């Protein structure tokens, strides 16, 4: 028939994804807007896929995984910039992928590579 019946939800995964992404995707224009368009203690977490993408397969719904859970805390982005590869050479992009962090328009860190750990870790580490 239908098996609908839950509490509520925590970090509960299956590889899957599902509709309702959380990464909002951002034009070159909109990076600063984006960034500096938090509220208070919004901690902005800027993703930077680049086209080789390797345990981004992982990494993407771990993301989404974490967005949604620290949303109310968080909100992540991804630039859209694909043909100018000199943003990466200038953030500092080093892996796939690489994430960085900015609050209230203020530097904040930045975790380069595949840890969902470490990613996590200075999420709540930064919120609080």
């Amino acid at each position: 028939m239908a098996h609908h019946h839950h509490h509520h939800m925590g970090t509960l995964e299956a590889q899957t994804q599902g509709p309702g992404s959380m990464i909002e995707q951002i034009g070159d224009s909109e990076f600063d807007n984006k960034v500096t368009s938090c509220n208070d203690n919004i901690l902005i977490l800027v993703d930077f896929w680049a086209p080789w993408c390797g345990p981004c397969r992982s990494l993407e719904p771990q993301l989404e995984k974490l967005a949604q859970q620290y949303t109310e805390n968080v909100k992540i982005y991804k630039i859209n910039i694909e043909d100018n590869q000199d943003v990466a050479t200038q953030y500092g992009v080093s892996a796939i992928p690489t994430i960085l962090m900015f609050k209230n328009g203020k530097k904040l860190s930045q975790v380069i590579g595949a840890d969902i750990s470490k990613i996590i870790s200075e999420i709540n580490n930064n919120i609080n």
